[PDB]
């Protein structure tokens, strides 16, 4: 659910598209959508516009505010990209023609064998799940139902990788993929790790809170004393029970941890294991429908109902615990590499360590294939 519009400056005398002869747009990277809009304009308004190609939607916007063009095409998805460098962009423009588009995100891929991959996207925002934002949590869960093994692979938010789809396969921090959509994030990680991602789950701060509450909190073993959210929550060494708000702090704190983002990644993994322990309780399995009802409006997923039912009932009958292992893609922080989405800013990114990538890829394959980890 997105839209393309013809936009002009807020104070432009232009009121409707029939007054235009041309429009500036990135036909180099969004030609299909753009051409649909132009065909729709020619049909309902009998107006044929020539296109002044721009290198991107950001570039088109710059041209507009610079007075170098009268009108641009704007794909709503990319308004969120423009906002990264121009937070007040919305107030600078008006829209004089709008076309709604619709697309389903990733279709689910059913695995032909005992193993599947689920991508967990954690969005940096409160409120309705439909809110567009970057994906600061990017965890792949490789599950093998035969060996009863799970592998959690964390990819840091700042990982500098080719971003698929809207990212135009250009390098940027992984978290930006989330802005283009869950599709972009999924395809980005499929390409990086060379595996099919069967399903995804997408949730934000508000979704996470409801889930923890619903489950009655979660229990973890904390390895190092730390505090989160400017000292609001304190976590001692030892077994800790986390309510919704504590758990959210627990998975967010980074800077004060001995190993920074890597330790935060491990804390997130601890919480996932704890959630899984609650979700595979007999009470939870028996009452899965209530859990679906309770979380459906705040958590997006393409896992089919039929699949959930199979997974739940299989666990109900067979019982038995999954063993969980974890890993994280390693790299080196840098300030001198360009961000495709934010070309004018110096950003911190993590340049991937190639030897680590090889190891991470091999481990995913091992668990999928039922081989022991190195
Ligand atoms: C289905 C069933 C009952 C059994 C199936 C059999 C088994 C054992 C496994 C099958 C797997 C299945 C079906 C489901 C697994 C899913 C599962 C158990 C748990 C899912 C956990 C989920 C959905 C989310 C966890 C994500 C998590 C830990 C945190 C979310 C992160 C969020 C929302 C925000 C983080 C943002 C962040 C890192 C920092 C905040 O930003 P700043 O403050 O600016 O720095």
């Amino acid at each position: 659910e997105y839209s393309l519009s013809v936009a002009v400056l807020a104070d432009s005398e232009i009121e409707n598209v029939t007054q235009l002869t041309s429009v500036t747009a990135p036909t180099g990277t969004d030609n299909e959508n753009i051409q649909k809009l132009l065909a729709d304009i020619k049909s309902s308004q009998n107006t044929d516009l020539t296109v002044n190609q721009s290198s991107s939607y950001l570039a088109a916007y710059k041209s507009l505010i610079a007075g170098e063009t009268k009108a641009i095409v704007l794909n709503s998805v990319f308004e969120n990209i423009i906002e990264l460098e121009y937070p007040d962009y919305a107030s600078k423009i008006k829209k004089i023609y709008t076309k709604g588009f619709t697309k389903k995100v990733e279709a689910p891929k059913t695995s032909k064998n005992q193993s599947f991959n689920i991508y967990v996207s954690g969005i940096d925002t409160y409120g309705p799940i439909s809110s567009v934002s970057r994906s600061d949590v990017n965890i792949l869960m490789t599950v093998n139902r035969d060996t009863k093994k799970i592998l959690l692979t964390t990819t840091p938010a700042d990982a500098y990788v080719p971003i698929a789809d809207g990212g135009n396969n250009q390098k940027d921090k992984l978290t930006h993929a989330g802005i283009y959509g869950v599709d972009s994030s999924i395809h980005t990680l499929e390409n990086l790790y060379g595996v099919d991602i069967n399903y995804y789950v997408r949730l934000n701060f508000t979704s996470f809170l409801k889930m923890i509450d619903l489950l009655g909190g979660v229990d973890v073993h904390n390895d190092q004393e730390f505090s989160a959210l400017h000292g609001k929550f304190h976590f001692p060494v030892g077994n800790v029970h986390l309510d919704s708000e504590q758990a959210l702090g627990f998975v967010r704190e980074r800077y004060s941890l001995a190993d920074g983002d890597r330790d935060r990644g491990r804390n997130q993994q601890k919480v996932i294991v704890a959630i899984l322990q609650k979700l595979t309780s007999t009470e939870a399995l028996k009452n899965y429908s209530t859990i679906i009802n309770s979380l459906q409006d705040s958590i997006q997923t393409n896992v089919p109902l039929e699949t959930m039912i199979n997974l739940v009932n299989a666990q109900l009958e067979s019982g038995g615990n999954y063993k969980v292992n974890s890993q994280d893609l390693k790299g080196t922080g840098r300030m001198d590499l360009p961000s495709y989405a934010m070309p004018d800013s110096n950003l911190y990114v993590m340049e991937i360590d190639d030897s680590s990538l090889a190891v991470v890829k091999a481990a995913i394959q091992d668990v999928m294939e039922g081989r022991k980890l190195a």
